[PDB]
């Protein structure tokens, strides 16, 4: 129980860092929408807002690529690099979140917690059994000690 | 004790992922050496290298 | 590594007091059983 409770703490920390990934991603996209003047994501983003933001940032990258051609720009190159680094910033955090989901994530946490609750139940039952068995053994010892005097009696 | 073991498991997993980060860096430097054509790093190397 | 080392050091210490406490529990359990037996025996021994 102690060993697997330490193991459960491990996955609890995993759940904590999953919270950290989600919060960092959601706040970073909110800030990047304002930075890039990309609308529709000022508030909290669910699955669709993030997807449309990714589509729009790729569209912005393509628009910068198109604009570079008619010039053919240094500020355009800096903007393109900013878009690329923002995209990568989205990318590794999204990869972390999806990888967390791949191995099971919350399902693994639930499975770990179920075993915690179960084992706590069996130890509680075992301690109770130890109590009544201790009572019975004490009764048996008293019975023997009495039974000596009972043979005399 | 149960709680303490829980956060110690957290800390041990943290050390484990730190080890994973070190291993990933050591693996990535050798692979990047071939792409960048930088001699002396394709093979085995240490933290000084 | 310093924080993890402190954590495992604290666990080792705590387990040390846990073993000490459990040993005290066994010793005092033996003493208490002896005391109860002595109480019943003395209840007989007043008459004796």
């Amino acid at each position: 129980h102690t060993a697997k409770a330490a193991e459960q703490g491990k996955h609890q920390s995993d759940k904590e860092k999953y919270e950290r990934q989600l919060v960092a991603r959601e706040r970073m996209i909110r800030e990047a929408a304002e930075r890039h003047e990309i609308r529709g994501y000022n508030g909290d983003l669910d699955d669709r807002r993030i997807a449309i933001f990714n589509e729009r940032i790729q569209k912005i990258l393509n628009d910068k690529r198109r604009e570079l051609e008619r010039l053919q720009e240094q500020k355009v190159a800096a903007e393109r690099d900013a878009i690329a680094q923002t995209v990568s910033e989205l990318n590794m955090i999204n990869s972390e979140i999806q990888e967390y989901l791949d191995r099971g994530g919350p399902s693994s946490l639930a499975a770990n917690q179920r075993a915690i609750a179960n084992l706590e139940t069996q130890m509680a039952n075992l301690e109770g059994e130890m109590r009544e068995l201790t009572v019975q053994i004490n009764k048996l010892n008293k019975e023997i000690d009495n039974s000596d005097a009972k043979k005399r009696n």
